[PDB]
């Protein structure tokens, strides 16, 4: 019964209870040390979570391991942890309560690993390799970090000329970068706060890089007022 | 929208930037935006969205955000809205989203948070009252640890409920069999018990045992303390 109570505590962001109830559960059902690690991560306790994670070796454990390492800025270890997964040197997580299983990581969701790998390479001083992970990630699925970094580098992969409001956001961005289209700016101006906050923000940045400081400040000023806390 | 499944997936991966972005595209499901913003550590931003709402779930996250920002009077006010029943039922939403919502029948959580807020806010006695009322419904960590600390845990005349029993007993008996019993579960439940033990010992002036207990946990679980 401790499981349902732990889930309920997570849902209420009552993490101390979840950590305590998790601690009680370690003996009975060891197939749950992952859960302890997660709740500890959620509570901002990365060094403690790592202690439990070292005792494990699954895709989910190595993933949270990388997250904890990243919080601690140990990028080399963060990277090593992720590669274990992508290189397929981890075991399948245990069959567990269904409510717990949902919190687990599927090795088929490689967008998330390549994305994190992109961030790590970048933060670690390997920008070009990072871009390569962002590219490989974006190839499977839209995620925020690969998209924003690829747009920033103008290195987003395009067809010869797949769907979604976000994929349209990317299309517009690629186009605006090379065209500075005012119709595009006006289109996204109406959605601030919202998707427009990102588009106009990126617009302002492009303008600066082009020396057009006037439009650059206009764009920034807009977001600063309609969404001051975004920036 | 297919955007839902993707947001859940991003939360599960702790890729919150993506979830915030995808949430921004989706903008009533404004609760979801508030949550993901809360998870990403962005309380002031989450409040902006939360002000636009009035449900049990919204007022709850409102209180959490306020508590992070140490605005205890507002945190308290937000919670009371729920307990006083001045909020609407959350919208019927995608099932994956519904799960992240707060049920007004889970009052242990509200009274517990209320206990923390009264305490942090300088009203210890009232806080104890919320802890007591919370503990009456269900074991939660903060009411239990504060009630044990104050020796104000309610007694008559689960493994966790056994932990509480042992703690009540050890407080008045200093039972060495109890200490030895929980000494084997460090790290674990023992870390709490022995840590509480060490505290009781100090309050009794028995500094020798107090340090023994603390030292134990410092070594078998240095990062607990
Ligand atoms: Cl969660």
């Amino acid at each position: 019964k401790l499981i349902g109570k732990i889930c309920k505590s997570i849902r209420y962001r009552d993490y101390e209870t979840a950590i305590f109830l998790a601690a009680c559960l370690l003996p009975c059902k060891p197939e749950y040390r992952m859960l302890m690690s997660i709740v500890l991560y959620l509570n901002g306790e990365y060094t403690r979570a790592l202690f439990h994670l070292h005792k494990l070796n699954t895709c989910t454990s190595k993933y949270y391991e990388s997250l904890c390492y990243k919080k601690k800025k140990d990028y080399k270890k963060a990277i090593k942890s992720l590669e274990s997964i992508l290189e397929g040197k981890v075991e399948r997580d245990p069959d567990v309560d269904a409510r717990i299983q949902e919190m687990f990581v599927d090795p088929g969701d490689e967008e998330f690993f390549e994305s994190l790998l992109g961030d790590l390479c970048t933060l670690s001083g390997y920008r070009e390799e990072g871009i390569g992970h962002y590219v490989r990630s974006f190839g499977k699925s839209f995620l925020f970090s690969p998209v924003e970094n690829l747009l920033l580098e103008n290195k987003v992969p395009q067809k010869r000329d797949r769907r979604g409001i976000e994929e349209e956001y990317v299309s517009d961005s690629i186009e605006f970068h090379e065209s500075l289209s005012p119709s595009l700016v006006k289109k996204y101006m109406e959605h601030v706060p919202g998707i427009g906050s990102y588009f106009i923000s990126n617009a302002a940045r492009r303008y600066f890089n082009l020396g057009m400081n006037d439009k650059s400040k206009a764009c920034f000023e807009l977001v600063r007022r309609k969404d001051p806390m975004f920036l």
